[PDB]
């Protein structure tokens, strides 16, 4: 039913809700403090400037179920044709395939921009999330003890990746 | 002699950053800097609260140098740093480069971190040696994930778990 979309400044509450609760209540992101529509504005500028862009899964009303975005990987020009991309879905949205017709359409961006290599950054107990990765193309690259914390507990993250072009031999 | 690093420092790491530019995978960056590049990055880590060490004699000339940074740029990170240490070509073979990470991984220890991790050009068999030398582990292997020279270049990642007693943060 949902259609994805590009994202407008008039779907950053909906971001931020989902955000916020992803904050608040999960591992898929490692911050434990929430941010207010300012820091989102500043977040889908940043994205603006790098032209890379922002995906909505939407509903007719235009409430946000879903969002997905890539950024830089590492911060150096070597890097150019890495980016490390996220995806969320709202809570009640689970269980839908939105997180898969979501990165669908962010990968088909992704070549269309003539990007080299897409990076996924997952907590490494989150199963359903590197099962998503896996199905579409994914293949774990790293395995990262304790680098991160939340909830007072230390946290694991698995890094996971997609060559968007395995025949472009030389950039 | 390993210090921390001073101002009057600066034109020595210069120089020694822009020879890893030109003739190295050890940055993936292509371009040479200037002074005011390597005074910003100073500054920046100055005002982190993270260390820049020199290898230097008691003349003060720089013969190599260290510092860590952010890994990942959010809160849940903040035990977790990347280092990056380079010696002086003409120095190579001589020990600095152990010394330099020693170091460096007492001053970490010291400021409570958790785990210190090595972003490593692939082919370099020197830089992976010397690590797992300081206890690093390999934890990440990354294909083609960047270009220098005009070729893609692939990344290993190495960590060392700086307390691996503390079972909580």
């Amino acid at each position: 039913s949902a259609s994805i979309r590009d994202a407008g400044v008039a779907d950053l509450p909906g971001i931020l809700a989902i955000y916020n609760d992803a904050v608040g209540n999960t591992t898929a992101i490692w911050n434990e403090t929430p941010v207010d529509l300012a820091n989102r504005q500043a977040w889908f500028d940043t994205r603006a400037r790098q032209g890379y862009p922002i995906l909505v899964a939407s509903d007719a009303a235009g409430e946000v179920l879903g969002y997905a975005s890539y950024g830089d990987w590492r911060p150096f020009e070597g890097f150019r044709g890495t980016v490390e991309h996220s995806v969320y879905v709202r809570d009640d949205q689970r269980g839908k395939g939105l997180g898969v017709q979501l990165l669908q359409a962010l990968i088909e961006r992704a070549r269309a921009q003539g990007l080299h290599v897409m990076v996924a950054a997952i907590e490494s107990g989150n199963a359903a999330s590197i099962g998503l990765h896996r199905r579409l193309g994914f293949e774990i690259s790293g395995q990262m003890p304790q680098v991160g914390q939340k909830f007072g507990r230390w946290l694991d993250l698995t890094f996971m990746q997609l060559n968007l072009d395995p025949t472009r031999s030389a950039p």
